Parts: structure tokens; C-alpha cells; sequence
């Protein structure tokens, strides 16, 4: 691809804390890219109807945690498996 759109793949960003010879800790940082598709409808109201986002903040909530809580009590379940998008809340 021409780039990266200023976003890397969602994944585990290993924790630069908690990363020690025998425990890489993590945190699922990252961009899953978009998939948007343009579709002419009707529009009832206004040119447009309602709010509707791009959408391409998805969501990894680490498919699974080994939570190593640090510094602050920190969290990063670490995250032994991450899939985007499904979250406690979309759409916010
Ligand atoms: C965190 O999870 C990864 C992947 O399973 C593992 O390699 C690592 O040892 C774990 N870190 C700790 C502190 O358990
Ligand atoms: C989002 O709303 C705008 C309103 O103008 C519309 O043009 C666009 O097609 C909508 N996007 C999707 C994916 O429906």
C-alpha cells in the first residue's frame, strides 16, 4: 500500500514496562484499518438522516488477558489474544 494512513495493525504493544528477561508484558495498541463501502441511498430527512461515523476505531479488547497489573495498578491483561472490533459499548 502507498502508506500505512498514519496507523499501524492492531495488536499487542508489549509492555515497555513490565518487558523483562522472562516477562514481556503487553497492551493491545494499534489500527485494524477500515472497511467502508459508499452506497447511494435515499436519504428521507435532510440530505443525510441521523449521525453516522467512518468507522474505523475498532476495537481489539484482547481476546485474552494474562493481566499483570503494574505500575498504578496498570492493566494489561496481557493480552495473549486480541480481535478487534466487539466491545463492552460500540458506538461512542
Ligand atoms: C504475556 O503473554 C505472552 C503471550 O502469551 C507471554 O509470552 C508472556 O510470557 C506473558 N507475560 C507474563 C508476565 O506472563
Ligand atoms: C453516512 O452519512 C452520509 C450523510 O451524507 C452519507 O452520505 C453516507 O453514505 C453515510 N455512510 C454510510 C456508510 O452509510
Amino acid at each position: 500500500a502507498p502508506d500505512v494512513q498514519d496507523c499501524p495493525e492492531c495488536t499487542l504493544q508489549e509492555n515497555p514496562f513490565f518487558s523483562q528477561p522472562g516477562a514481556p508484558i503487553l497492551q493491545c495498541m494499534g489500527c485494524c484499518f477500515s472497511r467502508a463501502y459508499p452506497t447511494p441511498l435515499r436519504s428521507k430527512k435532510t440530505m443525510l438522516v441521523q449521525k453516522n461515523v467512518t468507522s474505523e476505531s475498532t476495537c481489539c479488547v484482547a481476546k485474552s488477558y494474562n493481566r499483570v497489573t503494574v505500575m498504578g495498578g496498570f492493566k494489561v491483561e496481557n493480552h495473549t489474544a486480541c480481535h478487534c472490533s466487539t466491545c463492552y459499548y460500540h458506538k461512542s
